[PDB]
Order: C-alpha cells, then structure tokens, then sequence
C-alpha cells in the first residue's frame, strides 16, 4: 500500500530536517505575515527541503513516509508558521484524497510529479458557494462560477477541483489550464499566507480524462463509495487537529522564550526572578499539560486513519463511524487548547510583550482564524449523540 | 462639591450624546485603527460634544456629572473603540488625579481650563521608569530621563508629570512646554490610538507654582497621605473596569450584529434559520449575563469610590483596604469576562467574519493589551491573601 | 402598599438577627443533614427570631422589610444551611405568589396569619405532575392524585394548592385539611432538610371560599393576567439566584476557615505558613470576586422585580421580557459561581478536609441539587435568543 | 517481569474485568454507605485472577504488563472507584517490593501474590507526626500513628516505609487498625489510621534491592523515586476510570430515566443539543487523557526495565509526562463527575440513583497532593531549564 513510513532513525533527520525549517520560517513569521504576499518563497523552501515530497512512496523519488510522519512534520512546521503549516498539512491531503479519488494510471500520474518534480497540490472544495454552473461537453466539463477559500491554489502545480453535483465530478488540472482567475480578496485575521482567496472560473474546462474514477471500483450500492469518500473529510479533520496543536506549541514556545529573555517579575512577587513567578510556572504547566494529550490522541487518531486506508474494502458503517468519532474526539480537544493557549499565554508575558515587534498573536490569529472552519459545538454534538443514540456519524 | 452629579433625565440626554459619538467612531474604529495615528480628530470629537467637560462642575461650564456617570459614558465610548474609550477614561481619572493632588487655587485652574476651554489632561505616572532625574533649581524642577506608556501625551493640553513615591514630587505642564519629545514608537496590538509611546524629558521645567500641594494637609505621620493619594491608583483600577466591560459590550454586539446581517445556518443544524442556532443562543446568552455582572459590580464599586472621595477625612486603614478589595473584585470579573467574550465570539460567528474586512478581532486586541496593565492574579491573590490572613491591601 | 421595606439602621438590625441564626444553625448543619429529619425545630427557630413575618406589613405585625430586604436575609441564613436557607426564601416566594393570586380579602387573611400567628407557607405547584384530576362540587373542588417536589408542604401551615388545567386552579388551605398524605419518599443529595418529598391528595376539599381570584382584575384577552401571573415563575427564579449565592458564600467561608484553623503547608510551598501559599490565595480571590458580582447582579434584579410588582398595570410585553431577561442573567452566574466555589473549595483545602467530620460537601451537594432545578442552558439560551431575534421572554 | 500477555489474550482479560465491574457496580451504592471493609471485594479480584495479572506465569500469575494491569485498574475503577483504587493500589505495591527488594526478597514475594493471592498494602504517609522507629538487637521497633494507610487492613503482606523498608505478615503483633475511616470518597479503601506498639521489623524482612544502586551520583534516589512516579501514575488511571464510570452512569440515566426539556425543540430527551454537546466534550476530554496515560505507562515501564538507574534527564522527562498525566487527569475527572448532573437533571440527584458517588470519589482523591504544585513542576522546567528530581 501508499504511506508505508520510514524508519525510526530516518524519520529522527526528517524532523532535523523540519526544525531546520521551522528555525526559518519562525525569523521571518512576523514580517511575511505583515506583508500578506502569496508564500512563493515558502513552497520554495518546502520543496528543497523534501518536505513536499515526504509522503510520497519511494518509487517516485519521495520519501515513503507515513501519515502520522507526515503530519508530525507538519506541527513541527506549523508551529514556527501556522499559515505554511496549514499549505504542508493541505498538500499532504490533497494528495490522500487524489489517491482516494484517483485511478492506478491517474495515481501514478500524481505521485511522479508530486513525489520527483516538486508538484505542491491545491484544491478548489468548498461546497457552501453557490452560482456554480457545470455542463458535459464532448471535450469535457465546462465549470463557470466563483469559488472561495481555494487554499494553496494560487501557488499549486496541480489544483483539484471538486463539483458537488448530484453525480460529483472531481478533476485534476495544470495550473495554466485558461479561464481560472485568482483574486486579491484575501486579507484576513489569520492564516494570512495560505492563499485562501477566490478563483473565478471563467468557462473552465476539466477534460475527460482529468476526470478522476477511483472511486468507480467501490459499490455505489451498499455505501461503500460514500465512506471510501468520506475518508477525505476525515483525514482534513485530522491535518486540522495537527495543525491546531502545532500552533498551539508554538506560541507556548513563544511564551516562554518571551519570558526567559524580556521578562521582569512582577514587584509584589515574592522573588526577583521572574523565572520563578509561582503564577507564570502553573499557566505554562497547565497548557503543556494540555498539548501533550491532544497530540497523544492525535497521534492515536491519525494511525486509526491509516488503518481505515489500508482496508481491503470501504470501511464498515461501524469502522467509518468509530473512526469519526475518534476524530470528532482529537478535533474538540485539539481545537479547546489551542485556543486555550494562544489565549491565555499574554497572562504571562506581560504588557510589553503586546507590541507588535514582539507579535505574541500571531498565534492566536492562526489559531481563531482556522477552528472556525467547521464550528466546534457541532462535533462535540456528534459524538454525545452517539452515546445517547448508538447512531454512528455518516458520510454527509 | 466635585462630582455631583446630573439629574437622571439630564443623564439620558448625556447618555444619547455619548450613543451619537459611539457610532461615528464604531463606523471609523477598523480605518483609523490601521492608520496608527495620533487621535487628534477622535479627540475634538469628544470636545465638540462636550465629554470631555462632562465631570467638570457646571460653575466652570462643565455638565457637573459624576464619576459614576462619567465612567458609565465611558463604556458607552468604549464600546464602539477601545482605544478612545480608554483615552476618554484616562482623561477623567486624570481630572480626579489633579483635585486629590491640586490645591484650591490648582483646582479651579484646571477646573476652568477642562471645563470651559476644551482641555484634554494626560498623564506621565509609570513607576517602572528607570534613569529618571529631577534638579530642583529657583525657578522650579528639571526633569531629565524617558517615560513610557505616557497615554493621551501627545494629544494632551495639561500633562500631569508624576515623579518618585517616598517623596513625590507632582506637577501640572502645558504641552507647550519645552523639552518634551514623543517618541513614534507605538505599535501595538491593540490600544493602538492611545497615544501610549514614550516621551523624552529634555531639562524639562516644572514651575514651583506648577506643583501640586494638595495633600499637605493630610497628615504625613499616620498614613492619612497616602491613603488620599492611593484613591488614585485605586480609581485607575476603576477605569481599566469600566473599559474592559465596554469592549466586551462591544464584541457582543459586533457578533450579534454580524450573526443576523451576514450569518448563516450550519447544514447539521436542525434550523435554517442562522438566528434560531442553539449554540449560538447559549454562548451569547451566557456572554451577556457575564457583562451584566460585571456591570453590577462595576457601578456599585464606582460608588463606593465616590463615597470614600467625598470623606472629610482620608479612609482609614480598613476604609481604604474594602474598597480597594471590592476593586480587586471588580477588576478580576472585569478582565475575565471582557477576554471570555473577545475570544470566544469568534465561536458564534464564522468562518467568514476573520475577514479584515469585518474585524471582529479589535476587541479582543484592545482587551486583551489592556488585561496585562498588571498581572491578574495577583489582583485576585491580594482578595485571597486578605480572606485568609486579615491583611487589608494598604496603599503603596 | 406591600413590601415597602424598613430603614437603614434597622435593617442593620434585622442583619444582626440573620446572623444569630445562620451562626446557630451552622453548627448543627451536619448532624441535622445526616439525620434527615423535618426541620421542625429550625422553622420554629426562624419564627421566633421574626424572619417568617419579616416581609409582611407592620400592621399585621410582621417586619414591613421589602423583597430586596427579604432575600438579602435568606442569603444569611442560606450559607450556614442550604435546605434551610431554601425554606426561608419559598416561604417569602409563597408569600409574593398569594399577594398576586389573593383578592383583597384573601391578601388580609394570610397577611394577619403570616403576620401575626407565625403562619409557614408552603405550595403544590410542580406542573409536571401526571394523573392530576380535579371535579368540581357544589361545596368546593376534590382534588385526587400525587404531586411531587412540594417543598416545606409537610411543615407548612398554609399550603398553596396550584393546579393547572384549562382554567387553572389556585387555593389555599389549611395543614390539617382532610385528604393530605405526606410520603416518607425524601431522601436527596442535598436540599435534604426541604421536605421536597411527594404528597398525596386523597379527595381533598378545596372550597370555593379558599379559591384565590386576584388574577381577575387583569384582562386575560391581551396577555395582561398571564403577565401579571408569570411575574411568580420570575420570583421562583430569583430566589433560586439568592439561594445559590448564599450557599456560594457559606462554602468560601468554611474553606477559609479550615484552611486558617486545620490547613497545613505543602512541603514545595516556599512558604511554612498555609495562610501565605500564592495558588489558595488567587483561586480564594478569584471566586470571591465571582460572588460579588452575582451578588451586585442579584439585588439589581430583584429591585426590578419589586418595580414591576408595583406597576399600576401588569407589566407590558416589553416589561415582563427585560424582567425575564435581567433575571435569566442573574440565574445564569448564580450557578455558575456557586457551583464553581462548592466544586472548586476542596482544591484549597486539601486531603484531610475531605473527612466527614468536616464535611465540607454539603455545600456542593446542597447546590449541586437545586441548580438541576431547570436546566442552565435553556436560561442562558433565553438570553441569546432575544438578542439574535429581537423576542422577549413570554409567559409559558 | 511485566512482559505482558499478547494483544488476543488481553481482549478476554478485559472481559473478565467487565465481568468484576458488572458484579462491583450492582452494589456498589449499598457498599459505599454500609462504610465496611472490602474483604469480599478482594476476594472478588482474587477468584478472577486479577490481583495476580501482573505476575510472572512461572509462579501462578498472568504475566501481564503495567500498562495491561492500570488499563484493567480503569475497568474496574469505572465500577467502583474504592475497589479500583485498591487494585492499582496493590499493583502498584508490587511494582514497590520489585524496587526495594533483594532477587531473594523479589521470589518471596511473587511466589505468594502469584500463587497464594497475597494483597499488598503499604503504610507511607511521609507527612505523620510522631512517628517514632527504634533499633533494637531484636530488630526494629516502631511506634507511633500512621494516616491514610490504604488497605492495610485487609492486606496480607504489608510494606512499611519509615531509609528503612521491609515488609511483614498481617498477623505481626502491634498493629492496630483503627475505624476512623469516615470519608466523603474513597470509602472502601481502608484507608484509616494505624497504630504502631512496637511493632517488630526482623532483619531479614529488610528489603535491600537498593544497595547495588550507587549512593553517591544519585543512582539509588532516582531508582527509588520510581515508586513515586508510578504513585501519580495509578492516580491518573483511577482519576480516568471514575470519569469513565460517571460519563456512562450519566448516558445510561438520561437514556432509561430522563425526560425532555418542555422548552426543547424534540419530545425526545436523547435529542437534546445540550446534552449531546456537553457529553460530547467530556468524552473528548477523557479520551485525551487515556491517550496520554497509556503513553507515559510505556515510558514507566522502559524506565523501570533500564536495568540501571534512569539518569537526570530521563527520570525528569518522565516526571513531567506523569506531571501532565496526572494535570489532564485531575482535570476532566472533576470536570465530567462535576459537571454530569447539568444533564442528568433534578430526579437523579436522589440517593437512590446516587450519581454523586463518582463526584465523591474524585474529589476525594484528587487531593492527595495540589494540582497546582504539579502543573507548577512542569512549568518550572520549561522556565528554568531544571528536571524534577527525588525529592
């Protein structure tokens, strides 16, 4: 199967590598992010790294990294930039639901160019946006319509594009293919650096044989093809609790060297070194405390996944709802602790650290910004529903 | 005498003054927050509607409200921008900072000023200052060194200087005054228009009819001095409540406004309606009655302070330390709530309102700068500490 | 009127009473819990120190206290015990029920007995109660079936009978009225000494002489009789508010005296004495605070009850809701807080508070019972849905 | 020793803990308020084989592993929160006696909790006053009054911890057990007061598995402070099994006995948006907090089977994961049993439903040391670079 993993010891220099570009990326957080430009320079310096290439198989000149490698690169990275960590973690699941969605000879296809020519995929798949027209040529599919929050998608080699129709059509196109128009709409709180603007799609065409069938070889009968499907949004589920807790690390981090190197103790303390605050130690015991076991479920979670992708059928009404559940589990812890720490971490760094040369929020920016993407009460709502029910959540 | 108050139907004209304000700054609050720019238009504004004399006695052409009034105004203000709210906040703290400090004569100097001629009063009070020198020479005092956080300075026509605590010496400056520098370096989270940068004292003179003597006639020898003197810090305390249940009110009403204006439905949700949310309901409903607490106890700390202001003599001991106490109060709910609702907003309203555009994000970054003035808990440590061990918070 | 109140200097006065009582039934609060038997003894104790008769008028012998006044005093008595701190506040409840169901006359007869002979009044208004029949006769109505949760019926001397039908029924009647079972059936977490156990109706008489008709002077066409009604269910809620914060401030009391009599320093403390250590300190603090401002909260919302009470009128659909609504907030922190400071107290006061012989729990198992009363978030949801749809709260 | 048995034998061992629980939960109520001591409770676990899971096969026991027996405490802690306490309680004093005792000393003792169902108590309160140990040609002399010594009294083989430790039979003359047990939680723990008269402590009951660890580099004091470690590890296991046992006491309240809100949109009370979510968060929270546990139960285990002592960094790395165990632990334990009434509604605050019982129970227990003093351990390292170390 894909996502076979490295070894132990190799996957030690895969996260030197990362750190390397964490240390990077973490110089340059505050400026780029002011600058809101498209992360060029930043894809740039994913791919000769090998960190697009990660969680390619080896055949193809990748690494052959698994998805809990892969997405524990990821927090790694999110955790200098949560907004390259978010185009990582979205291109390493692009290419999980082109490998669901894909054919052998369309799979082959992706993993070549991702795996030794660089590719970074984008995909346009927000179903909320209406006006979208799509009509059946003999050349193909003709798509007209505006589409938002197309992350990645201004920088991709490769963009998927998904049609929520009552048949779905899901397609992979060059980023040269005529009629699609990115626009400069995207200036938002956080996650500035993602790309995450609208593309026009101006009589676009998805030839035919871009039209991806993978998932023609699962019944469209028993549910197989819905939850074979469904593992797309399950696995964006997942990147968005790695790239959650990663930020989370990050700004703990960024706390407490905020601390150790600028910090004064407070004059009613009992101590000169603020080191010793007994107020600044137990905010800063707590949130680790809660990171560590966001990322133990995470972990825990994301293994689950890949168990479910290695199945020889489409998971089970009870394998698909199960894993959904764990999910549901990691995405409201990880979603509550991060906001947690991005949060509170000010109580402890002090007034001067709210300049912005210093730049603590960041973090919290990232942070809010993305756990609104789908709102929290309606996954913690899934899961106690299961409880009181014994109804298993469904591909929707 | 001082602070006594408008009629409660003189007040609701004051209070629809204050609404008027409160919208056009709301509607400007996003534009002039980026530009980070001296609030000198923000200012006049207040002047020309009269909030600025508002706690001025009506002999000197003030409206002669109250201080319970006047903060009551400033959430008001504060509400529709954190950065003037404060600004409006400070300046009347700093009316109060100048009668405990003034003589008669002082008094009704700057009593006239503020009240019949517009002007605004900042202060230079941060304690934390290091390198600051002061030569007393026959005309008066010569001040050398930088202070920060010097908030409303630069848009300031009276400057109190507030220099050392065993033996203080305070005195009243115009801003015409040479030898004053404003530094351009604020640049900062939230706050930004508060003119809260450094100032450079370059042999600045402070004339011996400049310095203020009103608590020579507090005993010195059994602690009735610094009680008078330490209504000031308490009443800044005071402010940082009312600002920081202000924003909060704000944030609320920004996301509800948002909700029913550009809301809409979760598809899990059993509605279609984005108003009948039970998620939303909850967190709101919970939001606003955390406010309303804090409101409560905010007024009834106000008078309280009015009341200890208007003593004959100084607080005593036990005096001083209640309503210091019930000021720790106010301001440990006032800091919790005004980060809950600023931070948690974001929950109710969407993916869609991280725009810039929307900027829902203002408040939490004006709260959440503010909350850091002084650490939190050891304002709830000083409650505590007095449960447990009978000490009364004493002036410092 | 009624509930004019009593003066400052007295009302001091009738603190002092309150506090004679709470001290004596605080230290036998534990051993009566556990016996679980009815408080006939502390009835009598309360009737004797004048707390039953406090708020009727002078001229029927009680106190003429206000309903301010009232519960500011069940909040004494609340925190030394929460079952009897819960009988006091129904029986000033009950007391504002038959003053808005009673006729002129029907007011004269219960204020002279409550006035003046020590009259405890109890209710049967639980509205979930199946299997209630109710025939009409031509000396009276014959009331068969079994009603639940009939607080202080079993040591009342006038029982309130409340049944709701198409045109609901309300009379009163006395103890020893022929027909009345009461079931040995009570045996709860907390509120244990509340006599909230079942009682049977065996035929009983309810004589048309005893059915209360002051609700006929208000118009049942325009929702005027079903406002004027509905201001007891908000009068239910806010002894519920006072109930909670008095148990809250009972439990931070008995912590902080434990800790200051048997607390023991934990060896990492930097310091010996227990009194000093910084995390008893701030967690004391910040749930004083949280007290405070239910409190604040509290006795706003209960002086706006007092107003609407004595409207000319019933109140308007745009009076009842803001009522409804000041009193969901105040209902909303009020279990918030108590159930955070009876929880929350054991963290401070460490592992041998946890014996029974302290018994540090009752304070949590009294307001762990009655705030499952009506579920929080429905109150809170109340909130929230008259700010996204502009609805007030209605009569249900 | 604790290998652990495989992965399709352990499956039937948390069936035979299910069983144990079903059994433990169905009078759970009438135990808990009679306040006995659990001597038929014990033999409950002894019949099954669980006070023997996490003893080698060769004499008599199950060959489990730590992380396999605290996943069973879980089960059975869900249950009954003093039996489960009592259970990891005892594995726990194995994993003591394994520390301090001799390889002679270590077959005593796992040939009777193996193959003769021998309950391991152990007396160490370090915070009793008065306690007063004499040497003596005899042996040793103990007197004074000991706190909070969980299942001594109805232990067989008992670690007394004074450094002097040993270990000695239930029926050694001087001690007295006294029934002042009268608790909010934990009631079923035999956790009472124990009088020393004079207690006798022969030298060949001394236990001196320590003496090969070297006590000048600190060898033998972060050898020992394993036994600590493992302390705060059971107490994250038990914290989680009575969070466990009180999120599924709610659900099955609301599901057989609760009624729907009459403001709720659904006449079903299973459909209730607040109930869903609210339940919903605390399963998060405890999975969380299992997946955390079971991790820092497998770096314990490593630790232990080092062979030599753990160095500073490693017994300091692996006190700030039992730190944080022991934080998210604390914290959704008082959270869930707290917070299920809100759910569970006014009816089921009767005694005879008696959902408090896991409130009690961890509140009781988590404050066998303040919460904030071992957040503050973690947050201390990351400040001042400094490990937790034996204290």
């Amino acid at each position: 199967h894909a996502y076979q993993g490295v070894s132990d010891t190799e996957f030690s220099e895969w996260e030197q590598v990362a750190a390397r570009v964490a240390g990077e990326l973490s110089a340059t957080a505050l400026t780029r992010d002011r600058a809101n430009q498209n992360p060029i320079a930043e894809i740039e310096l994913l791919r000769r790294y090998g960190l697009l290439s990660f969680a390619t198989a080896r055949e193809f000149g990748g690494a052959g990294g698994s998805l809990v490698q892969a997405l524990q690169l990821g927090r790694i990275i999110a955790a200098a930039d949560g907004s390259i960590g978010q185009l990582l973690v979205y291109h390493y699941s692009n290419g999980v639901w082109t490998y669901i969605l894909g054919s052998p000879t369309q799979r082959e296809y992706i993993s070549r160019g991702v795996g030794g020519h660089g590719w970074f995929q984008g995909s346009v798949s927000n179903p909320r946006d209406p006006g979208i027209t799509v009509t059946r040529t003999e050349e193909g599919y003709r798509v007209n319509g505006k589409r938002t929050f197309a992350t990645g998608v201004a920088v991709a080699d490769l963009i998927t594009v998904l049609l929520y129709e009552a048949e779905p059509i899901n397609a992979i196109i060059p980023s040269e293919r005529d009629g699609l128009r990115f626009n400069d709409d995207w200036d938002n709180l956080g996650q500035r650096l993602t790309a995450s603007g609208s593309v026009e799609f101006d009589n676009v065409l998805l030839r035919h044989d871009e039209v991806l069938t993978g998932l023609d070889e699962y019944s469209g009968l028993d549910g197989s093809r819905e939850r074979r499907d469904g593992l797309r949004a399950l696995f964006s589920q997942l990147i968005f609790v790695h790239l959650y807790l990663g930020i989370a690390e990050g700004a703990l981090a960024a706390g407490v060297a905020y601390i150790r190197d600028k910090g004064r103790p407070w004059p009613e303390a009992h101590s000169t070194d603020v080191t010793e605050d007994p107020y600044h130690q137990q905010l800063l015991g707590r949130l680790s405390a809660g990171i560590a076991a966001g990322v133990a479920l995470a972990d825990s979670a994301t293994k689950e996944f890949e168990q479910a992708l290695a199945f020889g059928e489409a998971p089970t009404e009870a394998q698909w709802g199960a894993l959904a559940i764990r999910v549901d589990q990691a995405k409201s812890v990880a979603t509550e602790i991060s906001l947690d720490v991005t949060h509170n971490i000010y109580q402890a760094t002090g007034a001067r650290s709210t300049a912005n040369s210093v730049g603590l929020d960041i973090y919290w920016r990232n942070a809010r910004t993305h756990t609104t993407h789908d709102p929290l009460p309606y996954r913690q709502r899934e899961i106690g529903r299961h409880l009181l029910t014994d109804q298993w959540p469904s591909p929707r």
